[PDB]
């Protein structure tokens, strides 16, 4: 039975790379709320490639991917140079934007803030680079109006030091995003492959 | 204590790292030995990113690392575009060489017949490619008697599809190269991912 050893060799691979998936979230998260920026770098390079190595996913396995795709964006957030979609014109915190929006999880208080901090920030970091055009572009792709129309003006303006994004800084942001991801880490630490390690760890001590 | 919980956290992301190092070589093997050339190539790009993130290695998963490394120039072997070494003349099957020489391992007759069969091939494949003058410089830094001199005779005589290249072939070379990977398969099976996504898998039969 030369097919069905091959077979059940496959599914014992998929079992890993799915153990191996959940374990890399959690180190991009923690590398991410601990300001690791190598260690972020270098994680996020092997959750692509098992990634590329996984075919069906499960929803529990595709919120996963989001989350470390979410993650990516938003380090890349002042990146304006990098392309994270099929469509050029998208910046990287408006493909973070897409994702948190897509993500099957609560909408709760924290979720809208994080949203709308996003959507501030996709706008002060164009004009911050003296994109004034491009600024205008991101807003008309975001809004698709009180909120609404105060961006408009101080796009008008190029007022790019604008005490309205000292307000609802990146830092204020970066701070609610990482409470997101502490509510993750808390989450995954219980999976397979971290339980595993720690407890291997524990047992040296 | 925030150091004592980073630290801790540190050794089971290193403990984790070597046991996926050790299911990755197993992977690549299998996919090696098979002939699956995407799941290779998918496999190799996990393994690389995976030893990115470990920094401090045993003896055995030095020797984890050369097996992935050897099995890589050898699957590149007729690439010679590809620069493996950072001296860019050294050749692929030239690279596999060098590390089939440094990994601590039997030099059993098995050894010997794949160390000869990729010198041969090492200038085989540069004469395939019509490169006569490189085929003498693979030789040179090689050889480093009567094998050495049937090869400088061959090279001489641009005699590109010689019997003595049929004789000891390529395909020759990777029969007897995965004879080796099916022994490295039977002792690494039984590393703790594989076995324990394997016993996953058969619970569910
Ligand atoms: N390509 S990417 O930068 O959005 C990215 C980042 C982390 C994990 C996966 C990933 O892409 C895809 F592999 F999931
Ligand atoms: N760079 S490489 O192509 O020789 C290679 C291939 C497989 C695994 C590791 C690796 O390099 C280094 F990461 F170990
Ligand atoms: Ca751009
Ligand atoms: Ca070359």
């Amino acid at each position: 039975e030369e097919e069905e050893d091959a077979g059940l060799v496959a599914e014992a691979e998929a079992v890993a790379a799915g153990w191996m998936l959940d374990f890399l979230c959690l180190s991009l998260c923690r590398a991410f709320r601990d300001g690791r920026s190598e260690d972020f770098r270098r994680t996020r390079n092997s959750a692509e490639a098992i990634i590329h190595g996984l075919s069906s996913l499960t929803a529990c396995q595709l919120r996963t991917i989001y989350i470390c795709q979410f993650l990516t964006r938003i380090a890349a957030g002042k990146t304006l140079d990098a392309q994270f979609e099929n469509d050029e014109r998208i910046t990287p915190l408006e493909s973070a934007l897409m994702i948190w929006g897509s993500i099957e999880k609560e909408h709760d208080k924290l979720h809208e803030e994080i949203q709308n901090l996003i959507k501030i920030q996709a706008i002060a970091v164009c004009m911050e680079n003296g994109n004034f055009k491009e600024a205008e572009e991101v807003f008309e792709r975001i809004f698709g109006m009180p909120f609404k129309s105060k961006l408009l003006m101080i796009i008008s303006q190029k007022d790019t030091f604008h005490s309205f994004f000292q307000h609802f800084s990146y830092n204020h942001m970066m701070e609610k995003i990482k409470s997101y991801v502490n509510y993750v880490l808390s989450e995954k630490s219980s999976t397979f492959l971290m339980k595993a390690a720690a407890k291997v760890v524990e047992s040296k001590r």
